[PDB]
């Protein structure tokens, strides 16, 4: 084993290392999937904020004394699992044995922290979409992982120099209900409203969730778009959108999911909270070109709808899962 590689913990108060992983992040992206290049402030930032009720174990590996590769990975408190949030090699030091090494470690460190299977998100392939480097689907077998059968996300992207979905406008605002819009932070007459917009002072527990989740957005640097649309007889929040976007990358933004009411369906608002919240978004965002999404694959209308927008799928995001295995 020893000699070649070396494990060391990775922390944010250690800037020349930190350096030395954005640096990878931003050498592997050059030859990775297409994606918004990484944010060094959204990175930075994701090792200061942790997702609320999740424990981060962050690792670099090192030949050398340079990075040479990375680990992360995300405990949720409570469950048994580790999902593996980042396992990387520098892009020339590839079929070495390193990804190996890599893995042996997330293993390790899952049996040591109590949890019996590692999850993992992996590119590979829509079964008619532009073919994708097998790569991490085969090194992910070779682990011994296997594909899971949760249904994968299809990944899609809206590029506004190819569709404008806002040649005509935004659509009317049917009877009864009006907009409204926010930033970063829910508004504190919609926590209760957004948290419960899918389902005693359990509310607090919940609303006190969500706001971690905000607060952790705003430490890495997002900037947040969002479109309400309220019934104006009963003052119910009807539904929202949202769309986040990084410091980094003036060209790229991510749009979010968007929910509406059971009791206010039929009405065409999930177009035009889309819609709307869009037009809000290149208000202040005017070099935003290029929108990415993800929906369930096994979700056809959504996707549908999405399409019906101009986003088209482009990769497939599989889930996979493997078991710890013994400590002995
Ligand atoms: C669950 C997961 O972690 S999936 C991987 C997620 N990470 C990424 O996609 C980030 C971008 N890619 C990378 O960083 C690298 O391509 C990753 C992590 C494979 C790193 O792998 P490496 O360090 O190059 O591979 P490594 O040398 O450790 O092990 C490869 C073993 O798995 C398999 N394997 C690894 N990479 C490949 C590949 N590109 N093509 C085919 N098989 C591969 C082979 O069986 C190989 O066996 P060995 O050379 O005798 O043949």
């Amino acid at each position: 084993t020893a000699g070649e590689l070396e494990f060391v913990p990775l922390a944010a108060n250690d800037d020349e290392t930190v350096g030395q992983w954005l640096d990878l992040m931003a050498l592997a992206a050059e030859t990775g999937p297409r994606a918004a290049p990484p944010c060094n402030v959204d990175m930075v930032g994701s090792l200061r904020f942790a997702p609320p009720a999740t424990a981060l174990d962050d690792w670099v590996v090192r030949s050398g004394g340079r990075v040479v590769g990375a680990l992360r990975l995300a405990l949720p408190d409570g469950a048994p699992t580790a999902r593996v949030d980042q396992l990387l090699v520098h892009p020339g030091r590839r079929r070495r044995g390193i990804g190996r090494a890599l893995w042996a470690h997330a293993r390790e460190l899952a049996r040591k922290h109590d949890r019996t299977t590692l999850t993992a998100t992996v590119v590979e392939s829509l079964p008619s979409g532009p073919a994708q480097d097998p790569g991490p689907a085969a090194f992910a077998a070779a682990m011994g992982a296997h594909r899971s059968d949760i249904p994968a996300g299809t990944h899609q992207w809206l590029d506004l120099d190819r569709h404008d979905p806002l040649a005509d406008g935004v659509p009317a605002v049917p009877a009864g209900y009006s907009l409204v819009t926010w930033g970063t932070i829910t508004p504190d007459e919609y926590a209760v409203p957004v948290s419960e917009l899918e389902l005693r002072a359990a509310q607090e527990v919940r609303t006190s969730y969500a706001r971690q989740f905000e607060t952790m957005r705003v430490g890495r640097g997002r900037r947040a778009y969002h479109t309400g649309a309220v019934h104006d007889a009963t003052g119910a929040l009807a539904g929202y959108t949202s769309v986040s976007k990084t410091t980094g990358n003036p060209a790229y933004a991510l749009q979010g999911m968007t929910v509406v009411h059971r009791e206010h369906r039929g009405h065409a608002l999930g177009t035009l909270l889309k819609l709307a919240n869009l037009e809000y978004v290149l208000r202040h965002e005017p070099e935003v070109r290029l929108v990415e999404t993800a929906n369930a694959e096994d979700n056809h209308p959504m996707i549908a709808v999405n399409a019906a927008l101009g986003f088209e799928p482009y990769d497939r995001w599989v889930f996979w899962t493997a078991e710890a295995g013994p400590s002995d």
